[PDB]
């Protein structure tokens, strides 16, 4: 957990993040010349960074959005596909791992049903071992088919990650969901359209410190025709405070080390803000002095929590009426979305 | 949701929230003397904010923290009782609501059993119209009986008001339990001790905004013997900016009007941030073009808060294994809170 | 008044505000082509905003800023005129308002006197709707023909407009005089170049403040071979909080909803910051409890406006003294501005 | 214009400002005990700060803020007054100026009409050279009668001198009335109570650079029974940046040099920027370049500015019409003030 | 190196810094009875941070500043006297390190030379481990003795702890001077008197950079008479990134904990930005590819320190050309302080 | 020391630091083009800034970096030579000075010794009037051969400047071999490719301030292939506040006046802060009053420099053994850089 330096140590993970520009593409042939050229910019990034163990780009990196639908089909990839082969190729030549996005993934029954927008890990011998689909996708304007499942991997030196997508971030239960799992560093990739700059940028820093973990970010910049995507990309420590971000400039880089034994050390000692430990412990103190056992308590007291794991229905229901019942509005009316 | 003005309209709740220094304090007769303070300060401010709905209090505002286990259960009130009918006074006289704290507040064994941490919500009839008992005591080092239930109370002008005090806003559930009851404002009542000043302050903004909703949080200040309080006090946006914060000085005030006809306008009509909607109706967007109905998904994909709900014990040893095991450690002991 | 999502709804008017990229042009058709990109961007960025009523591009967005004075001459549009109509098409296509720059317009003597220097708001049906000549131009080194009038024009949903542009705005008079109006928008267009970044940023909002009144600026960036654009466009309060702001990259987009309702609740209601009110009802308390009515006083106390009114070369010859008697200094010459 | 030591030379003015605790007060006995202690105060940061030539106190800090009407009359000052000659043998002491505040000073018409609320710049011979009665007093809540002049006068090494109270800063006009008489530090003194912190820290700065001005914020600091004051005492250079800052903190100091010679080399000078000179030559390279000789405009072309100066009654109510015809409002009543 | 929580494990040490309220103290029973209020703080402190290894107390918090001669040679402390008796016992009981603050130490010819101003580090069993009299006197206002020697001791668990004072923070070479003899915390304790607050500020974080060394600073706080300390004590990383940071309140706290593995993590491994092993190895990757050795170079390639080092009466009648030749100015005179 | 404006006078240098976009760049051919495209550059500028005297570009911005070695032997210019012809016709054409940067320039062994790395000041007569080669270059990725001596030179309106490059502003000594040599004015070119943004805008801050300096940054942006460069090019006070800061942009300008005759006044008249005097004469007040007569202390008293400039072999192996022994570690290794 320190910043400034381009080395790694044996106790530190190098994590790159990259502000990539967000292109605006159309054809299967600009995405693998692209998907290529995000290569060439791992195996550079080495060079200049030899402590480099994890290189992060962001959500849509690879074909950028497809806006139309019919170019969105063409173009979905498979994983495994010739994209993340690419991909591979540069992890292996720069010993690095790394994350990519496919946007979309062909869904089992494509070309009848919604890509998936997803995110691979794949190590420095060129081995896909996460593959993340994005859970909350960007609605209204965006259509992937949502995935269902979190997971945690053992990624470089031993670093445990997780992978989460964009909107996903918005919900911090996704956050808690991928550190109670063990996760470690929880990389959220995104290609995070203005308006709401400042308020992605202190999310990351609250998930970190809320839930006592590394996160990287890795956000698009630039204009694509449609969006102006604000960048932002950083790496932050498990008690909040942001190793380094970057700027709202194309293809700004940054780099720091997040200590393997800082976090191990600190979820095995920390007390007053052991976030983790203590929710499923609640008032230690007080049932000790009480005569009740030195467990505290573990019992979830939000019935939000348990109408929605019992009744995700009423759950519903009971949100539409602060809401509204529709997903679209009469007064922002949009095409393909229904209202009233 | 405006800053500036000491006015308030019949759209506008104006909530002050206090900086209030925080009190050391050792018998029942200070404490009635400290509240009696309270209560002229109420009647003093409201002469300056004639805007002022709603005042809010720090956690130990009224008796400080009691340190000394004998003096905690001499000085543990009644409510309703003598403190609560002192404010219930200065609300009548001000004609404001106010929220204040009682530490502790009488368990229903006592004084076999710790006290509670409590709040209350008095309206400007002098009427009790919410109580709430931490449900998240800062354990290891106090020593409060863990409430169970959150609140949401019509509040000054219609708002929907809940409560949560000082260590349960590090935790994001409870902040998303409160808004999925339909809480407009969630007041946070803290004696929020040095050192995690960031990221308390990070940690209100962010919530307010990935719940949609109103935050004030009334923080104390000075020295008390044993820890230094860090004040920034604030009112925030449901669109996660500040209103107004105070800085670390003692007895500061901090005055916003928030409206009533916005947070319902947004939560209405507002799409691609409309957090409470969204997450009950995840890739609504992508099922809609998959020829799936047009509501998304309800279901909950996070297997922790499955667990949590279904089996809190497993939830919990799952938790020990990635933090530890007993509610002390022996690398930082501390008397009564057993390790190894 | 509320900044995060994409929607608009029937209260609040979507804004967009754009940090487009100056151009370097030299010729005519280069000028069309470039509006022609401009109407373009309008009606991309319609598609990821679906809430936007109201779209603004900086001040010299069309031709950049045409250094060659004959190449200035040959560039002078005619307001309506073949940009316009470019500009219209785009406002009817994406259903928006929009702000556009003309620089030059062609002078009703043209090409034997400097044109102005020019915006326009343009209806969502296509109608220019207000035609603004900047009545401050930035000498010494811009050319323009200094405008005389201020103006107010019903907006989208009834929102009350007023364009200003860039070094206007260091002039609080102007901001004065447009709020005095009526405005509850003041949009600011600029290309407004570095050095003073921080100064700009400041005086919009603090003007924000100063007038009860919304303000949207947009400013270019890049470098076009002269200057480089610092960007940092926004949309602020009427309580002189930004909503949100860009940085310094090309291209940036920033979008807030401004309530129609929320503005004139404040006009109407707000009383130690009802600024405008305020200041021709001066120490109104204070006369009442005097015996002197319930009014304040209204009268100008200030000398330098009431000798800048009757007799502004007696204002002039003052300054001139305080600063210089002629336009140029000899310390700093500039060919074509007189010194010494 | 340089800032951090305690230094002052023949070419800078050290000016020292005071973050001082607001009083509560009630005798005239007390006021003079208290002025005592703010005459003790000049002494010992003289002893500290040998270049100090300007000390600058907050509105209020002599009386505090006399909420009870009749105490309010009882211990109204004359100037020159006990109070006075108590500062003016500091100022001897200490060898500087000062800038003190009587709220009130005894209107002609005493005790029969409202109390002015007042400043004064005394030298460091002990002579009272300015004395500025509050222009725009902060109703509704504070019932000063209205002042109706701004000075200008040659204060320490020729240094030009205006002072404004308080809520006048909140008007951009009075700041250009006092740059326009040739001021080279506006000194504002103000008792400045929170909500609107950061809205009064902005608009210091951007006068000073909207005026080409020197200016030093005294702010009162602490709670004094009814309102908490924000400190944020300030010395801001003539370009816009801040020299030195103090915090929220009682009897906070901070302390500038200011150059003489450098806002003269500046005002005579500069040229993009110089608000002054330009605001009266406006389009000049234009004019020059369209054959209409080289003085540029200097005409007022803002019709508020026009219809206030000759017919101040319809200014009126024109702003009645955009705002509210009676000075209090139903919505949010105050006794004394009238509304419906 | 992470910030958040109150324990510390056998990696961090707890640094705990204090915003210690300045006194004004006369008589040498006063400065007892605040030696024993610091003890009784440091006892209190523990209690509520059971991770704290090192309480740090600013300069000057023991006797504040004697401006009085004769008090200043009537109250300088012996050490070790009844003062760091005081402490150590406080140390013991409290089981912590400590450093403190002796102004004035007795000189070995008292009372006719000046007093030293001197930090004392007190470890967990009440020993004196490291005396430092501060080098750099506050000149010219302060009237200490000037020290001559820097010292490294090895503290808790291992940390290598050097102390310095105040006006010493200024001068890089003390801080280099230090970190090249070992030292992994440079603690500087100060009563730094505004004006120059920001410069402090950064000062210390750019230190702990250049460095790459922990830095801890405890500020005062308050008005003593004379001078306004403005606090912001703060324990910074060996990286340049703030842990934490105090506003000016007074008697605020701050506490991180910093690790013994990562500093030598570090030093070992760092690369790019190991200033230390880089300045005495200058472009070694270029010796290397000119075949001139794997070493670099170590050689000082600067005239200044070769010339202050082997005639300082030349560096010294260098400096005074670009300065001055007297301590004293006659433009700002100061008795006892000689110019001209 | 003034910003905001494009003016200069008599007493002001006005300085223009670029953000100039990285090149990638492989021949001469190339390098040659882009040195024309700055001397373009240089010539536009001066056309929009008129009080421009000087004009500052960053390390790498003629050539780029070099990675490939042959082609970084290809390039390596002289001095004087192509390419500087081409800059100094752009400095006599604008009438500016100006810092230009080659990388490599010729070692007197050229090919078979590395290149050094280089800046010059050409004068507004197309002189080259200092030539300075880096002394400690940024390894260990970059191989240029380490120059060995700091130079002053009387630079327009004769304020006196010193070059420095990059990765020599970290270490404070560079900075005050400059000032004590007499330096007004250090300019500092960087291409200062992230990770270590903040700190590196920090240390010009501190570096202004701790040697009471002007200080210019000029830094590159955009991404090469390799390295993604920050901007946040500056212009900084010699009290240590900011004049204006570019952000991240590609081919941003900032822009300030800095007072010949400010800095001079404050070396001159500063007392507390007057830092080169101060670490010359320390102690002087205590020992005037201890009877050791008026110069303070002059002797250096810090073991580390007197090592380093006695045996700077040893300095070496005092350093190892607190990092490491060999330029090159294990965990990190990098090919030609020896390690074990
Ligand atoms: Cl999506
Ligand atoms: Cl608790
Ligand atoms: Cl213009
Ligand atoms: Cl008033
Ligand atoms: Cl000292
Ligand atoms: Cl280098």
């Amino acid at each position: 957990m320190r910043h400034g330096d381009i080395s790694s140590s044996h106790d530190t993970v190098g994590i790159a993040v990259v502000n990539y520009k967000m292109p605006r593409l159309h054809t299967k042939a600009e995405v693998i010349e692209n998907a290529k050229k995000i290569a060439d910019m791992v195996v550079g990034m080495k060079q200049g960074l030899p402590g480099m163990d994890l290189v992060v780009f962001p959500e849509y990196s690879t074909m950028g959005i497809m806006y139309d639908q019919d170019e969105m089909f063409a173009t979905a990839a498979s994983i495994p596909g010739e994209e993340t082969a690419i991909f591979a190729e540069a992890c292996k030549k720069a010993d690095t791992w790394g994350v990519f996005s496919l946007t979309g993934e062909k869904h089992e029954d494509h070309p009848n049903k919604a890509p998936y927008n997803t995110l691979v890990l794949i190590n420095n011998k060129g081995e896909i071992v996460q593959k993340y689909r994005k859970i909350i996708p960007w609605c209204p304007i965006l259509g992937w088919y949502p995935g269902d499942t979190t997971y945690v991997t053992e990624g470089p030196k031993g670093l445990k990650i997780s992978l989460i997508v964009c909107d996903d971030g918005n919900y911090p239960e996704i956050w808690r969901d991928c550190a109670m799992k063990g996760a470690e560093l929880i990389v959220r990739c995104q290609g995070y359209m203005y308006p709401a700059k400042e308020q992605q940028i202190m999310m990351a820093k609250a998930m970190a410190w809320a839930n006592n973990t590394y996160v990287a970010v890795a956000n698009a910049t630039g204009f694509d025709g449609v969006y102006s995507y604000f960048g932002h990309s950083a790496i932050i420590g498990f008690d909040g405070r942001t190793l380094g971000e970057c700027g709202t400039e194309e293809n700004g880089i940054q780099y720091a080390e997040v200590s393997i034994s800082q976090i191990r050390d600190f979820r095995k000692n920390a007390q007053s803000q052991n976030h983790l430990f203590k929710l499923l412990h609640r008032g230690y103190t007080g049932l000790i002095n009480s005569g009740e056992g030195d467990r505290g308590v573990a019992e979830c007291p939000f019935d939000f929590y348990r109408t929605w794991v019992l009744d995700a229905e009423k759950a519903r229901e009971n949100v539409e009426k602060i809401t509204r019942s529709t997903v679209g509005t009469a007064e922002c009316p949009i095409q393909g979305i229904p209202n009233e």
